[PDB]
């Protein structure tokens, strides 16, 4: 059986998700970009420089 009103989204975006994908000039590079606890960082270590 079909769903009620209110969820009509569901259907716009299941239609919409199969036209396509594409984008020139992507200059993302991640895809876990979409993190919450961007704050963190691992302790680093860093080598002696020579001079």
């Amino acid at each position: 059986c079909p769903p009620p009103p209110q969820l009509r989204l569901l259907d716009f975006l299941q239609k919409r998700k199969e036209r396509k994908a594409g984008q020139h000039y992507d200059l993302k590079i991640s895809k876990a970009g979409n993190c919450v606890d961007m704050w963190k960082r691992s302790p680093c270590n860093l080598a002696i420089p020579s001079e």
